[PDB]
């Protein structure tokens, strides 16, 4: 019929799709925030404010073996992570800037994959 690119197909695909926008947004250099693990109370505010940590060291060491296959679960997580530093992080701040970098390019890429959920 027509092309409106907005739903995924089969796990199969979606889970290295997955994979494959977690090798650019973690290769991406707005990406170190997450891509690398952070100390315990490096951060300016932490623990006592992100009900769920997340970071991109921990996504691909599940989605590598089998864990975010799914549409929902990845966009969750991963929209943890650019929400998380924009969380504790002040207005003013490189940990936002990048996060908000990565995250403009991490949506597009997913709007093109048909993806996103929650
Ligand atoms: C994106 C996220 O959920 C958490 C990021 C950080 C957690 N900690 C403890 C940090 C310390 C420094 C910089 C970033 C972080």
């Amino acid at each position: 019929g027509s092309h409106m690119s907005k739903e995924p197909r089969d796990p199969d695909q979606l889970y290295s799709t997955l994979k494959s926008i977690l090798q650019q947004v973690k290769s991406h250099q707005s990406a170190w925030p997450f891509m690398e693990p952070v100390k315990r109370t490096e951060a300016p505010g932490y623990y006592e404010v992100i009900r769920f940590p997340m970071d991109l060291k921990t996504m691909s060491e599940r989605l590598k073996n089998r864990y975010y296959v799914s549409k929902k679960l990845f966009m969750a997580d991963l929209q943890r992570v650019f929400t998380n530093c924009k969380e504790y992080n002040p207005p003013e701040s490189e940990y936002y800037k990048c996060a908000n970098i990565l995250e403009k390019f991490f949506f597009s890429k997913i709007k093109e994959a048909g993806l996103i959920d929650k």
